[PDB]
């Protein structure tokens, strides 16, 4: 097991070796920022930290920012990159099954970015992860969650660019329980990794289903070369 975590680990590396977050910051708009912003979002808790991408933006934009995340190794590259612009992150490792078994306080908004919650294959839990974000927010909070576009795959078949030409990203297998991507980035790097492929009404069920009284699901264009559909869906779910 220790082989696919190493894995994912060489291939998130590869990503901010080539990809800097500054042009990432640019490319991804200020729309989540903003809309944050509008519901006078203060506590942010990042369940998906990753390297740190969405917790530093955050961190840089005022919010108070928890970020965890399931890997320790993770949060340890999330925490010197925070370093670097200048943050002190607040790590906390923690599987979104019992986030609230390190995590002792409430917030005004999750984020859950990077088409991070198509990493779980039993629906078991998906539900589970969603009820404990749930849990985690005020009355009044919300949950940003988004998601690659499968449905734009599942029913033209070609690769997807990222920051300019960076990075392509090619379905070489989808089906409804499985997406298998190749990651190729412009140094020749190749990396293939496995995500459930998420329906846009399958989500929003699941989010409708573990109780939030009212979800917006917005299309998303971050990709080189645009189409008619979006490549990711952001739901924005209010749980009042
Ligand atoms: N069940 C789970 N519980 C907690 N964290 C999980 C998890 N499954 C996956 N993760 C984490 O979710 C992350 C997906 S990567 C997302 C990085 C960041 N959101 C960005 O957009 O750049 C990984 O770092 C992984 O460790």
């Amino acid at each position: 097991d220790h082989y696919e975590e190493e894995y994912v680990l060489g291939f998130v590396d590869k990503w901010d070796e080539l990809i800097d977050w500054e042009s990432r910051a640019e490319s991804e708009g200020d729309t989540i920022i903003n809309i944050l912003k509008e519901r006078g979002v203060k506590k942010v808790l990042d369940v998906a930290t990753g390297t740190g991408f969405n917790s530093v933006r955050l961190l840089q934009a005022g919010f108070d920012v928890v970020s965890a995340d399931g890997s320790a190794e993770m949060l340890v590259k999330a925490f010197d990159n925070a370093r670097d612009h200048g943050y002190l992150m607040r790590t906390v490792q923690a599987d979104w099954r019992w986030m609230n078994k390190d995590i002792h306080d409430k917030f005004d908004a999750i984020v859950c970015l990077g088409n991070s919650f198509t990493h779980l294959f039993d629906e078991g839990d998906r539900r589970k992860a969603l009820a404990e974000f749930y849990a985690l927010l005020k009355h009044d909070g919300v949950l940003l969650l988004d998601q690659r576009n499968y449905d734009a795959i599942l029913d033209s078949k070609h690769a997807h660019y990222y920051c300019g030409d960076t990075v392509s990203v090619y379905p070489e297998h989808v089906d409804e329980g499985l997406a298998r991507f190749k990651y190729e980035f412009s140094d020749g790097s190749v990396y293939n990794l496995n995500m459930f492929p998420l329906r846009k009404d399958y989500t929003r069920q699941l989010l409708h289903e573990v109780g939030f009284q009212e979800i917006n699901t917005l299309g998303d264009f971050k990709e080189t070369y645009k189409e008619d559909e979006p490549d990711f869906f952001l739901h924005v779910a209010e749980k009042n």
